[PDB]
């Protein structure tokens, strides 16, 4: 079935984005394990598992809409120190977040409803735990003091 | 079986302090829930079921003597940092302590027994789990420091 | 992440109202005990269970919106016979189906998609289950007879 | 094998009358349990079942004798009460029964003799399975009444 | 609780498109059958089962909202063929989708959520499920030459 | 107790019969394990054992009516390659179906109603899986094309 | 411990390359799916995971030796049908081949024993397994056809 030019596209927008996403979990998760902060490891392994997810729903979705996916990710931002790579992430995802919603409306104008639950789909799981728990642990720094937060994610 | 109409009287103002402690505990909880600190989420949401418990003991009690019950719940007064709301739940815990006290002497110059016996069993609830754990975060967060207890309750 | 104004205030609007229907299922059921109609208390406390997890969620999202949760309840309405209380619970989910309807409304219109989805949720519990039953109710009653539904529910 | 054409005609004839069968029980069955009488939608449901198989075991027939199936229901005709709908079946059931029989006799002067158990089959379940029960419900509206029998079959 | 006349109206179009869906699933999954291609008998029967699954979903909300649902299924146009069988199926499922897209619409329109989620979880099978399943035969056939084809789905 | 002197002549003629089919049955589904098609060598293996049966219950029936059976098989005629073998299998079944039917009617003109259903039994397994089943393979070798089916039963 | 500039660098080269290859391996098993062809999918899913695990172990290396990995992926280079994929793989993994080959004498030259075996490891499979399953599946369709071929990997 042909999908809506402007949606393809859209949806090839929120791939590349989707790729970058799992390439920044996939490089910060790796420096966390190498500092010996492995609750952040896991954390963020298990993230960049769940961008896999989310790229793939939208690769799938763009192919059986009869269109060519975007396979070059969008660039990444990786921090330097525990605080930076969190607000990096944050950064990302609420970037994310807008073009995710940004999608839904254009979906819902060009009466594309099944793109647009899968993106809605993907927005729950942004704010609600990708970028919720960011600013979790940066309310905890805030809370604690950095130098107790790292002690707690070795 | 008709209860004297001041047991009845009393045991509704009970209830109504029992609903708002559920209340302030199901606030307080997801706050410490939206902050990450999971350790005082679960203390405080089994707190909520407790206080559910409580209640629902008063109003059959209620029911059985023939009274009507009174839902509205008793304002609450939540904090709004983690010591806050620590020291707002003792002070209700304290208040709701006092009030059982004298309910359980109301019921006995009364001779309703039974009434006594179940703001006893709340009574010994009060006192020993909910105000005495109160009482030992924040004497935590005198010997140890307010960001160390914090970092406990991750 | 801070949610519309509007919509944090008319998520406060819902959340009040389902503490409101929490509380007049927990006078209900235990009225239904108290008469000795065990099927009308073990529906009506799973209902009572059901708007607690409904009001989580809201009382949730809230907070992840970085709003602070109205913890009042509405006045209830309770019903002083079976006929009564099935209605009174009937108008209180018309009332919640309406409200839930013109939430989605708004948050479509402030492109808030994830609380839109969760009163949709919340949208289909209250017309599929929860009012659908209670219609139910009702008309057994006009098909057998008031003594007969009640012999039922024994 | 080519099946003689008037026994495949007249077991066209059947298979569209089972298929109307089926989707009388299947509304017959939503009407039940949306007004909540569980145990009519449960036996209905199951009879709707049982109606698909009797449906796939002629349209099979048909195929194995180098026929075309007519796949256009009859026309239904649902009641809209219980004592209605129960009658409105027996009345199907009983056309069924008699349409069976004249097939079997048909089969029987063709001298396809596998059509003929076939048919036999299925009239054994019409008889002796769908309308006997349904002979028996209205019995026994006749010897409880009306509203005692609702109350049975909630 | 009484639908809007429009929602409840074109809810029994559809209805009457998933019975017609299912009927046709119905005698293609057969004729398979009795060629000799029991993976197609295996995968059209299953469809059959789903569009009666889709049709029961429908029935029943619009029962719950108090309309009469319409049971005669649109007229099917079966197949002679494995590639015309093929292609009715994904004519009647391009159909279907086009359909229900509008009724998406339409429940928005008179702010028929629920009935509007129900239409969406069935937009996503017809799309994903059903009309792609086909898409991808019809694939396979040019791909591999029908023959190859054939013998794959013995 | 002594059958009808026409019933056992008529039932020793279907038994030599069977003798024959269970033995062109063997002789093929060597054959074809000799050339290695496995999936055919046992289908007509398993069909090998229901002539078996067929003749076993035809020869007790006519044992217990007093008559003697007669155990001279009817000539077999094998096929020399596998579409030969099918289509002789399909012509002694087409025989079979027939000499079934003119029992079944002998049977009930001398009242010799067990009989008659040993011959139904008989004749529905010829009809519905037997000479089916060999309908079947000769369509797909018309479909897909000798080689492919040859490849399909390897 | 930090690492000679040379091998790091020629190790983020190789990882960009291991980043390209997972990439191009989801898009042909996304594409290969949304053919119909499964076992097309299946390996090259299973080697997509296999690449993202080969970029694990250099990244991971990188970050040991104090170096900084480098994150954006070589361009792929995706065939149009199956035939274009399998050599557009191929060619990919006879240059990640030689690469690693490269990488290995220039690990030897340098001293870096350690950073030599794990491109030893990664050499072996890109040889043993992930190219040499290539030429087979180009060899296959030489030998039996494409149609045939394809046939086989439903
Ligand atoms: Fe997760
Ligand atoms: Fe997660
Ligand atoms: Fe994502
Ligand atoms: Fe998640
Ligand atoms: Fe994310
Ligand atoms: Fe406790
Ligand atoms: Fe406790
Ligand atoms: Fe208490
Ligand atoms: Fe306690
Ligand atoms: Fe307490
Ligand atoms: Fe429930
Ligand atoms: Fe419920
Ligand atoms: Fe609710
Ligand atoms: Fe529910
Ligand atoms: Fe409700
Ligand atoms: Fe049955
Ligand atoms: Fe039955
Ligand atoms: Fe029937
Ligand atoms: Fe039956
Ligand atoms: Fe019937
Ligand atoms: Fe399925
Ligand atoms: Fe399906
Ligand atoms: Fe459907
Ligand atoms: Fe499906
Ligand atoms: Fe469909
Ligand atoms: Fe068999
Ligand atoms: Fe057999
Ligand atoms: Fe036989
Ligand atoms: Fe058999
Ligand atoms: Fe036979
Ligand atoms: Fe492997
Ligand atoms: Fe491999
Ligand atoms: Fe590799
Ligand atoms: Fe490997
Ligand atoms: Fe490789
Ligand atoms: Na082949």
């Amino acid at each position: 079935m042909q999908g809506h030019p402007e949606v393809i596209d859209y949806l090839n927008t929120l791939l590349t984005g989707e790729l970058a996403a799992r390439d920044q979990y996939f490089i910060h998760s790796r420096m966390y394990e190498d500092w010996g902060f492995s609750k952040l490891y896991e954390r963020l392994n298990h993230e960049m598992e769940e961008e896999t997810q989310h790229a793939d729903a939208l690769l799938r979705r763009i192919l059986l809409l009869e269109g060519t996916p975007r396979m070059r990710p969008d660039d990444i931002h990786p921090g330097t120190t525990v605080p930076e790579m969190l607000e990096a992430d944050l950064k990302l995802e609420r970037h994310v977040r807008a073009a995710l919603a940004k999608g839904i409306a254009l979906c819902e104008q060009h009466k594309d409803f099944v793109s647009r639950d899968i993106l809605k789909a993907q927005l729950a799981d942004t704010e609600e735990d990708h970028a919720y728990w960011l600013e979790q642990q940066l309310g905890l720094i805030a809370r604690m003091g950095l130098e107790n937060y790292l002690q707690s994610q070795i």
